[PDB]
């Protein structure tokens, strides 16, 4: 695959009509180190007319007024269209993102079959009705959009994240305001044009592109959008928190990353184990609100398990991303790179072996991390704590089942959770007791759309994806109606 | 002939199923007989450290989150039956501590019965979701799960209704709660904890705090242990909540809000039936409700008329001692909305609206009695027409089209109650669809048991509350993916 | 528009192989009179090939053990194929039934509706978890697809019928043995083609053409299929549940028709409701089971009210149905043209008053009936009990809701009924108090498959379209797991 | 504790007691001594209870009522069977042989499914389609179906009465029950509760006497909407027949089983074959439900075989007064000799008896004792045919998908166990199985919470949860359309 020659220049997307933009941001492949795209730095006059727009395409009933018949239409011309482009959205995702093109690609799979779940959970979408009230009384809950959605995506996931909120936002008749990552807006803009193409009205979906502190903090604050979709850090989720309560009490559909367990119980399926955790940790490069990065392993198999591990991660083939035969890409940012570094320095001092890894990968061009496993952890250590979002795994020991999901337990989080084991007891047990919204018994990182996805904890609020994704961004009326004559209250 | 207590009733809290005496006490008079009543515990933070700490071991220790529905269905059931035996007591407290009619004290108590039932059978079907749909290979699973310690803050004006309304749905999932009702009406609540450990609630699963939102309501907001809280009150007060969860552990909240309820009556409705409704809707518990019908929407040929019909049904309201089973409102429960509502009606005058009726206190020489109240003339930017008020002041607005009559429901913050009064199929289900709110009557008022959920849209908060929908906000949805047979390695 | 020079001659379907003829149903336009097609009848040995076929289908995990995302891939592609060669289904639905080819094109439409809506369920088919039955104890309910399934549809909607239910069934992982009504066969075997194009697995769709007495009983009695769709006549539903009885005890999805009233209230758009109540009666000529054949007009009103609908009737264009203008076309067969004017006979003899109509319409080619209403009908009438099935509206008034009611409910059926009133008491009163299945409030066959449909009382048993009619061909499985040890009985 | 005289009943319509003008005298199946007097009621009677339900329904004296009066009626009821425990376990064992601490185990039970269905009658809702456009508005009622008939069988009286009449009842239904001849007592206290708990006149009518008679009236009754039967596939089928030729009502069949349990050497086998006993003896394997089909693995085969013979060979028998006896009498003459006739044809085809094969000459009455045959054909009559006795018939298996096709070689699909740790084979079993009600290492637990039910020919539709409240309940569309309609015709 060629790199460009020139660097893309891209618009931003307003009440149907792409803009040219007046400052402008060069993003670089993180991979390669060669100008890719032109994103425009978008300012607050431009988000408030991007949140009239959307506001008006609600209200005139050009989307949320049409049969969900015709919203199913557009999502199921989109999910059409996202197959005939995948290679294109790949393409772009790897230069802005560094994910490997395999991986990309298994991405945009999801992202059909996302919309094509909010095609059909747009018809779908029901309330209740009542007639057990009595002779007198009619009762009956009706769904119906919320209106005007903000939509802000991190850059580990842009498109795949992107598309695991903004269909099923549109399903119930919602309209968009996104603001993608300025390090990873162009996919985004893509499924801009995607969604154009499929027949989406105007004003209904809007990117405005930029930093989070112009655009998403004037969204956070917005005094007319009715409800965030933020996926992202705990802090910037806080930030988004305290701004909601500030401006006009609009909803926040939370997801906010973690420091997710996966319990292994010596009865397990030891191989099939240590190649889930090795994936859990190393996929996206670790750069995973939902990646395994505590292991808690029964004593009896702790040593050979952790060891299984390591023999798994240095068997991970690192390099270009456009190689089909590379496993893990470039780390997005340099900031996220310092980040990651300096978490294992302070591990190796704070007291912790390294087992593996603790190393950049040195390519010459770009920026990459050794997979890292890291064994005699106090829960103290901030390694144990701290969300890394690097490909850097701790190792913690347990006897009994109830000491496995007490260190499991043991975080303000509670995003992702893995149980590994043949005993459907322990399987159940773990799976039931451990506070974690996304759970997978000897799998990782499975599950469609078909399923809610989301957090406990800190890890945020509300769900995505599913039938329950649709229904976030739906407001519930209750509606009873007298039949007949009413009692007088008055004399 | 009813008799106030010869001493206030001194109560004590209740941590860890262990009722507690008190060190500094609150001294409540009542509202409408200014006459020593109550004598309320001042709690502390520490008290509240110990309550959270009692319902994390209840919930941690499966004493109730292990049991079984049927068995939280049962303590559930028994406390409904233990209510219909109690429904007198329950009455005279909250009259004495909120300035309630006794015979609406008693109406209110029978839908804490229906709650209560509710909630017995909503135990037993909470429900997740199974995909047996997903491949040979995989099969998926939704649970669903107790959150764990609620706190719940209760306000002034339903003060055992709303907490029936919260409690036992909280209860239903596993949930352990930590409850604070108002300082002004916290006799009722301590009653309800008498009934639910005599019902057999396990220790530890239902502690009250009694004392002040400065002191334990802020201490709960930004408490570091509980999972999530459940208010009712003040957006102002929401807001404060939503800021403290943020600088606290992200708990999750519950908030019902205010509200500006609007009252669309249509030419072609019952104008005697919709005048009733409106008064009530209005006066009703003195206005002093959320889900009060605050913004009268009449279509023009019949908006004078219908206007002064109101006010006709509003002077007739017999105003007196709560006691009187024939008293139908009752006494403003505190000396701030009192005032607050003397102000609202003093700008009222001052920013051009006209008063039809009302405007004043009614003098019983003792008590704070305010009299209904209704403004014409009422544009929307006016203070009367945008802010809530809880009070018994009503603004009528007119309108000619249905197009209007939506706009107007709707221009507002809030998206609490609505009402809509019509006999055209087509009117009745144009208002429902298009007016923003989250509790809607056709031809009825504050009419729906708690088969339904309620909440609000835009600033009269978050979440729902009864129904089935209200046992689950409370719970936790948890995704399972299992994978059968052996996995196709990533790493040859 | 051509009609064809030779009858077009078709082969069965079976195990993914087109399979030729050894004997053939000629079958002519009911409207031109002209040879049209050559269908295959079958055997009871071609029937249990089907089942064998079906049967080899399911237990093979070719679809049902596919994930949902692949059934969905399927129905969805049919759907797209189905909108492309729209116009070549309604030649042939048109050739052999006799509908307005306009009409025809809008079925069509609602076709594509149903496939969408069924892709859509086939990921959102859901059971239960109960989490809440304490902490010894886990509960869970689970649907899978019943197995092999039976579908006989009638001739009156050929396609329709069949998009109604064919996909809903295909969409749990069941798999299908057609038999279609043999002067309309030719629509089914094109969706046969279709579904193969769309890369529906061999075995999963048969159709076995023939007649009821060979191949439909065949069905009703076959001790491997597991539930069985019959729509038609409730004599004939009967005939299948004795079937079943005598068989294997397979799960019954009756649609067996009714004689639907229509109440016309004085407060109602009388306009608006006279259209409808000629729409009702004059759609698809009468023959559909949906049909208002009893109009309960309001005594105020009822002889202005009946000049309208005789107004209405007579504006109504009949004529060939490939003409776009034409808004009703030929009765099916020469059987049911007979029971029509027969039963107008009977009607005249018995004292019932005709308004217009009342006679066939002479094009000497085809067989054409006008759309007939009959005044001063009472209720022993046998116009007023029997189902006709053809274009025959006989008019009842009522003085109070109590009457219209009392009426509406008159009789052994219950499939559909219509209520037409500006007064939301009384749309509600009769609404909730009329024993139909399918209501319409001012309003007349609206309605997408998002919803359910059946009949209560001899209409009918089960449901058919939205999620509930996916779920209908399910079996409904609980798994209760214990975990720990058990409390034994025996010491 | 001993009857001094038989107890004579009436029969309930429209509220009131009617006198019985010919009998059924019952003797205890354990004690061989008159203890009951059970009117045999007329196909007038019949006609006359159906008009009462129908009149009950139809003035909308219950179904018009809020949910809430049905669920304080249904839960007032759970308490006063909580108050009566003692005296409906009393009757229930003199009517039906089976242990006094079994039966009162039924009515904790009963008691369950009473509250569940007063939270249902509640909760008992269909949807809204606010989706479908600015002038096209849907919405699906559920609504109850109108007057029910209830067959009851002799196994379980006043258990599957009670797992049928409340849910039937919280909808809005009215009913028409026919217990069995020889267990009606139960049934017509559960009467005498619901009318002092405040249950109108006519909405639980219990019409006595003979399947032949009364039953066949009901099957065939022109005016009833609907027939829950519970009981055999042949009278199941008669009731289908019936259904046809008359009016076409509903049919909510719960019919019998040859119900597999899978043992796994992965298991507990020592908690397995405490449950496989269980299993088999559980109402002296007079269950629809019963575990009569053992399926375990060949490398741990004979040794569970041995295992289970222990537990079977400790049961104790005897006096269902005795609160120690855990396993009773057989309810019919008619019952016993078909099991002892099976147990028979069983030693003549070739099958091993390991224990058990006889009767229990306990002094009087009727009691079997624990049965298990090994090295049985799948041809074989005990193989094959519901006994509904304790007789236990053994297969050995090599894989999981042997096991699974065994356990699937019946015309059946009522009931299933699996014993093992491994959630792979758990779940197989349990997905691959056809079988409607599943215990994954547990057996016959569940609670009224979950629906419960047939593949096959075990029946037609659920009973029992929210879906099984629903079942009783007609789903009708509704679609409105809102301001001027485009007209078809200018
Ligand atoms: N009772 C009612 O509801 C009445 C119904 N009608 C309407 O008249 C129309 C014509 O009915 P009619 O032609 O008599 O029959 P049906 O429409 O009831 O028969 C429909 C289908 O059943 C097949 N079939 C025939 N015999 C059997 C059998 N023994 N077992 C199973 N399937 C069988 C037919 O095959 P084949 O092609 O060989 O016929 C056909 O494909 C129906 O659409 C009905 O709605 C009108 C009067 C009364």
């Amino acid at each position: 695959v060629s790199l460009p020659l020139k660097p893309r220049e891209f618009g931003f997307f307003i009440d149907g009509e792409w803009r040219a933009g007046k400052d402008f941001f060069d993003r670089s492949s993180p991979a390669h180190d060669v100008p890719v795209t032109r994103i425009p730095r978008c300012t607050r006059e431009d988000l408030d007319e991007a949140v009239a727009a959307a506001r008006r395409a609600f209200e005139n009933g050009s989307w949320a007024g049409l049969a969900a018949a015709d919203r199913a239409a557009v999502l199921l011309k989109a999910a059409g269209l996202l197959r005939e482009r995948r290679d294109d959205i790949a393409y772009w995702e790897v230069l802005e993102n560094g994910k490997p093109i395999s991986q990309a690609k298994g991405e945009i799979d999801h992202c059909i079959a996302c919309f094509e779940m909010a095609a059909g959970a747009a018809r779908m979408l029901h309330g209740d009705t009542f007639n057990n009230l009595g002779e007198g009384l009619f009762g009956m809950v009706l769904r119906e959009p919320i209106g005007v959605v903000g939509l802000i995506t991190p850059w580990n996931f842009p498109f795949m994240i992107l598309c695991e909120r903004a269909p099923f936002i549109l399903a119930s008749g919602c309209t968009l305001v996104v603001k993608p990552a300025e390090v990873t807006s162009a996919t985004t803009l893509l499924l801009a044009e995607i969604l154009a193409d499929a027949g989406l009205p105007k004003g209904v979906f809007n990117v405005v592109t930029g930093t989070g502190r112009t655009v998403g903090q004037a969204m956070t604050e917005h005094q007319d959008i009715d409800m965030l979709s933020f996926t992202g850090s705990t802090g910037v989720g806080k930030s988004c928190i305290h701004a909601a309560a500030d401006s006009n009490l609009k909803k926040l559909g939370l997801e906010l990353g973690g420091k997710n367990p996966i319990v292994v119980f010596a009865d397990s399926n030891l191989e099939d184990a240590a190649d889930a955790v090795a994936f859990g940790i190393s996929f996206n490069t670790g750069q995973c609100c939902v990646s395994s990065s505590r292991l808690i392993v029964e004593r009896s198999v702790a040593e050979k398990f952790e060891r299984l591990v390591v023999a798994k991660m240095e068997k991970i083939r690192v390099g270009d991303p456009f190689d089909p035969e590379t496993q893990i890409g470039a780390i997005t940012t340099e900031a996220q790179n310092k980040t990651i570094l300096d978490y294992i320095a302070k591990g190796k001092a704070e007291g912790a072996k390294l087992l593996c890894g603790g190393g950049i990968v040195d390519f010459g061009k770009g920026q990459y991390i050794q997979p890292t496993l890291f064994t005699d952890v106090k829960p103290s250590m901030g390694i144990a704590r701290d969300e890394i979002f690097g490909p850097v795994l701790a190792s913690f020991h347990f006897d009994t089942v109830d000491e496995a999901i007490a260190i499991a337990n043991d975080t303000v989080y509670g995003l992702a959770a893995s149980v590994w084991s043949k005993d459907i007891d322990k399987a159940l047990a773990v799976t039931r007791r451990v506070r974690a919204g996304r759970f997978w018994v000897n799998t990782i990182m499975s599950g469609g759309p078909e399923t809610p996805l989301g957090g406990f904890k800190q890890s945020g609020w509300g769900r995505e994806a599913g039938l329950y994704g649709v229904e976030e961004y739906t407001q519930i009326k209750s509606v009873h109606i007298e039949t007949g004559k009413r009692s007088h209250w008055i004399s």
